[PDB]
DNA sequence: ATATGACGCT
DNA sequence: AGCGTCAT
């Protein structure tokens, strides 16, 4: 009771931008701006393979990894970009310095966990705590919280979705006790103060809209930030997490939505996250281990202890191609092409990377995948990384996956290749 | 024929 | 080290 963890020492939050690639492609080219439109990989497959849905398009029934053919079927006016294309793969450095762009200004507020090439988990304890004190007894107006849900409010004794939104925020600031700086619910309220002001200044300074979620942890957070995309935030309290969690099926809590997940649905009989509090601690263990026991009877009342890692920056940088059906490399000639052709890349980035973070990557992973094989990898190896340079790094690579080759004749690669993968890692200062 | 990045397990 | 899991 007096004694019994509640997770509520932190203020976190996870920002996320809304359909990022089109927005990046909306920006630059305003003919897309407030149409069905979708970005698009490739072409000459069924039109290419969407990676990104405008929320107009979204509501035709348009979803990532929907061929643009089969999306056009089910939205005629569906206008597409496509992800440059340099030496025969994909390129998103447009989509890295948009992300670059967000991650700056983000960082300005506080400290920051890049968590993806769109979005990033915010510490904002300190933030909210100065806040607190420059702003002493005084009462938080809803005008400081324009775009701000209230998960779980309005509740008890309208039919606009923007006047249930207020609603709920009005009850929320009512019950506030302004005077207690170490009222959880008050620093949270604080935190989703500060967002709206980041999320403004992502939108005045990019032109980019974005969502986020403000809780007490990374799960609450980013749980939360998808409630009222987009281009909303959604505070999620720890005393709304009983009735939240209590219809939340468990695969949309983060880490459990693959086979942990099934697991836990298959092997407890339950469907939903709140379900898992009737177990203990040790009954999670025995199920699925000492680590995961013991996280899950935490995270199911709300309480997760994963830090904000400050880290804005990725730790591997990375080249990769599929290969798929018939296209699938089968030569030592095409083996050898395409390593250099993702070599180069690799090189290119490697070396900004370098100039613009101050660091050298030392090591370098090949990564195959052969056909028939499932699995995201077959096969990993590694050697030295040092030089920057293309020629260099696909020989090196080729040479440490070559004995894969069971073929009889020389100038054939058996089995044929679907994936070829490089990826620079164990950096060093520099 | 659903390009990358982080981390856990052994 | 190399593979497995989960993610956007
Ligand atoms: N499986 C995948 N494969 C390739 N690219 C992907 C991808 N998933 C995402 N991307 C690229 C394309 C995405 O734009 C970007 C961010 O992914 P999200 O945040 O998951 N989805 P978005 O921001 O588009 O929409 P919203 O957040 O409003 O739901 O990462
Ligand atoms: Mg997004
Ligand atoms: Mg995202």
């Amino acid at each position: 009771g007096p004694h019994m963890a509640t997770g509520q020492d932190r203020v976190v939050a996870l920002v996320d931008m809304d359909c990022f690639f089109v927005q990046v492609e909306q920006r630059q080219n305003p003919h897309l701006r407030n149409k069905p439109c979708a970005v698009v990989q490739y072409k000459s497959w069924k039109g290419g393979g969407i990676i990104a849905v405008s929320y107009e398009a979204r509501a035709f029934g348009v979803t990532r990894s929907m061929w643009a053919d089969d999306a056009k079927k089910l939205c005629p006016d569906l206008l597409l970009a496509q992800v440059r294309e340099s030496r025969g793969k994909a390129n998103l450095t447009k989509y890295r310095e948009a992300s670059v762009e967000v991650m700056e200004i983000m960082s300005r507020f506080a400290v920051i966990e890049r968590a993806s090439i769109d979005e990033a988990y915010v510490d904002l304890t300190s933030a909210v705590q100065e806040r607190l004190q420059k702003l002493q007894g005084q009462p938080i107006s809803a005008d400081l919280l324009p775009s701000t849900y209230i998960e779980g409010l309005p509740q008890g004794p309208t039919v606009q979705k923007e006047g249930m939104r207020k609603q709920g925020l009005f009850q929320w600031l009512d019950s506030l006790q302004i005077d207690n700086l170490t009222s959880p619910d008050l620093q949270l309220t604080v935190g989703a103060v500060i967002v709206e002001e980041m999320r403004a200044a992502i939108e005045r300074e990019t032109g980019f809209q974005c969502s986020a979620g403000i809780s007490h942890n990374k799960v609450l957070a980013k749980l939360a930030c998808g409630l009222n995309k987009p281009n909303r935030q959604t505070l999620v309290s720890h005393g709304s997490v009983p009735q939240l969690f209590s219809q939340m099926p468990i695969r949309k809590i983060r880490s459990l939505g693959g086979k942990l997940g099934a697991s836990v649905i298959e092997i407890l009989g339950i469907e939903y996250m709140g379900e898992l509090t009737q177990f203990t601690e040790s009954q999670l263990q025995s199920h699925f281990g000492e680590k995961n026991g013991s996280w899950l009877y935490a995270m199911c009342r709300g309480i997760e202890h994963d830090p904000v890692k400050p880290r804005q920056l990725p730790k591997t940088i990375g080249c990769s191609k599929n290969f798929p059906g018939k296209t699938a490399l089968a030569t030592r000639e095409q083996v050898q092409w395409w390593l250099l052709q993702l070599a180069q890349e690799l090189e290119e980035r490697l070396t900004k990377d370098r100039n613009d973070n101050d660091r050298v990557a030392t090591q370098l992973v090949v990564s195959i995948r052969v056909q028939g094989d499932k699995r995201l990898s077959s096969l990993r190896r590694c050697c030295a990384l040092t030089r920057y340079d293309a020629h260099k790094m696909s020989h090196d690579a080729f040479t440490v996956i070559k004995n894969c080759n069971t073929s009889g004749i020389q100038t054939e690669w058996s089995p044929p290749l679907t994936m070829l993968f490089l990826c620079a890692t164990k950096f060093s200062a520099s």
